[PDB]
């Protein structure tokens, strides 16, 4: 099954389509909306349903120029690493053998290994956090999570912060593996995100079940001649 197979009906629901209408309207009314329309669903593009190994929820897309490009916690090449991702990198550096601080915040290569980097809200107005949170995106991502729970087996979910924890509170904790911790934002990272060890634990679960671990060191697309 592909994402479109399992979400085709969901994407004909008014809460979904009216959301996209709203976004398209605001973009033409002098409001900058992030990410660009072609990037809104990049988490799905880069991590097909059958390839999901680890789900990491974000909440809102980043709301500044150059930041959001459709993957939770990631930013485009050449853009500063946002504080939440810096704290993820610090936990990685303290736990994954050989990890060192990347010089970029671009996480496509996680997605390409099976890490679904899913914000629960998929658009935002420039400079205004949570400004699209009361559209239909949470309903849409509730359905995404429900479908992974039902259609996949042995997925590791990393639920960071209360919002994410609530979002994933009904995941099957026997067929899947649910790990919780405070959010890596500077407001909460020292309240238990540091020390959560989720990246190693996720890889050990995956290993235990015959899946390859995630290489958490993210890499930029290369140059050609």
């Amino acid at each position: 099954l592909t994402w479109h197979d399992v979400l085709a009906e969901e994407k004909q629901q008014p809460h979904f389509l009216n959301t996209l209408q709203t976004v398209a309207s605001e973009r033409q009314s002098g409001v900058t909306i992030y990410p660009p329309q072609k990037d809104v669903f990049n988490a799905f593009r880069f991590t097909e349903l059958g390839d999901v190994k680890v789900v990491i929820l974000g909440q809102d897309p980043y709301h500044g120029p150059g930041q959001a490009h459709g993957l939770a916690f990631s930013v485009r090449p050449g853009i500063a690493i946002p504080p939440s991702l810096l704290n993820m990198y610090k936990e990685l550096e303290n736990t994954i053998p050989g990890f060192t601080r990347p010089n970029h915040g671009y996480l496509e290569s996680w997605a390409r290994q099976g890490v679904l980097l899913l914000n629960t809200v998929l658009t935002v107005r420039a400079g205004q956090a949570h400004s699209h949170a009361s559209l239909g995106w949470e309903t849409f991502t509730d359905k995404v999570i429900s479908l992974i729970n039902q259609h996949r087996e042995g997925v590791v979910f990393l639920l960071w912060g209360s919002h994410a924890q609530k979002k994933g509170a009904i995941i099957d904790k026997q067929r899947h593996h649910v790990l919780k911790a405070p959010h890596p934002s500077p407001l909460s990272a020292h309240r238990g995100f540091f020390g959560c060890n989720h990246f190693v634990l996720a890889n050990q679960w995956l290993e235990q079940h015959g899946e390859t671990p995630i290489d958490w060191m993210p890499v930029l697309p290369a140059e050609s001649e």
